[PDB]
């Protein structure tokens, strides 16, 4: 009922930022991949290998920005179990369990299971992201493949979407995030 509750708090307030992180580094990507890349020469298919360099650099940072913020709202969720269990030996099946006298970090306990939710869904659409990414990198080496621009545009759009996807997801995740550090502080 005392030093666990400190610990819980801190690592809130250390999720919230890696999430406002998450965001900064999701924007950014997004910037590099709005214009067309194309492949028939080779400047261009140059100026668009640098693009996808930079945009995968940053999605580099927003996915161990995410793996940390999961991190750390996993054990904030743990302390509040352990912490909270009327018994040394035990801990709580789960955080709706939770004590009143602990009725702050039940309410952002919730907040940050939804949280993980958001952060494995970006995750997964950053994957999905760099693949796109990956499979243009293939694509501007075989300039000579008929359509070779039309098969390009496509995987440009698709990145585009999974990252808004991602965008969207830590959109919520860190308005969570920010409501458990309000819940707490």
């Amino acid at each position: 009922a005392e030093a666990w509750r400190s610990r819980f708090r801190e690592r809130v307030v250390e999720a919230a930022e890696r999430w406002e992180s998450v965001g900064e580094s999701l924007a950014t990507a997004l910037t590099h991949l709005k214009s067309p890349m194309h492949a028939g020469d080779e400047e261009e298919a140059a100026a668009a290998r640098t693009r996808i360099q930079l945009a995968m650099g940053e999605l580099v940072d927003a996915s161990r920005n995410l793996a940390s913020a999961m991190s750390l709202m996993k054990v904030a969720e743990l302390l509040a179990l352990h912490g909270g269990s009327v018994n040394p030996s035990t801990h709580l099946g789960e955080i709706s369990l939770l004590g009143d006298q602990y009725l702050a970090e039940r309410n952002a306990g919730i907040k940050l299971l939804e949280a993980g939710k958001d952060a494995r869904k970006a995750y997964i659409s950053v994957d999905g992201c760099r693949g796109n990414l990956d499979a243009i990198l293939l694509l501007l080496d075989h300039p000579r493949v008929p359509c070779v621009d039309d098969f390009i545009e496509e995987e440009l759009f698709v990145a585009g979407d999974n990252l808004q996807g991602a965008i969207g997801n830590a959109k919520l995740g860190t308005e969570r995030a920010v409501g458990a550090r309000q819940d707490v502080s």
